[PDB]
């Protein structure tokens, strides 16, 4: 078919973040575990500007986010104080029975 337009096909939810995650260190926690993040956005409030606690992250295709997003799905997220577990999921996680 034809290319079309792609969004959020490519990416991976992460939520559980600290209101201290900047696009600089979701990048680093990536990084880190050895994972070339292409883009991360943080969704942050307009009056609060506080980070509803999860941030989108890109990546060269859907296949490589799969192998990158199950290879951090469930293990330790670096830098996280004290410390915390490497909360993704598919970016279409709408609704608990879709899975």
């Amino acid at each position: 078919g034809s290319s079309g337009s792609s969004g959020m096909a490519a990416s991976l939810w992460m939520g559980d973040l600290e209101p201290y995650m900047d696009e600089n260190f979701i990048s680093r926690a990536f990084a880190t575990m050895g994972e070339t993040v292409m883009s991360v956005k943080i969704i942050r409030n307009r009056l609060t500007g506080i980070p509803a606690g999860y941030c989108f992250v890109e990546f060269a295709d859907l296949a490589t986010a799969e192998k990158c997003l199950h290879k951090i799905n469930g293990k330790p997220l670096p830098g996280a104080t004290p410390a915390k577990r490497f909360k993704l999921n598919y970016a279409t996680y709408s609704g608990p029975s879709s899975g």
